């Protein structure tokens, strides 16, 4: 969990972080 982490799943954690908001319950 430092900086170099994140461009790494982050690119995609965003995609799922989408998956969500479009699960706007």
């Amino acid at each position: 969990f430092i900086h170099h982490i994140i461009g790494g799943l982050f690119s995609a954690g965003k995609a799922i972080h989408r998956l969500i908001r479009r699960r706007r319950r």
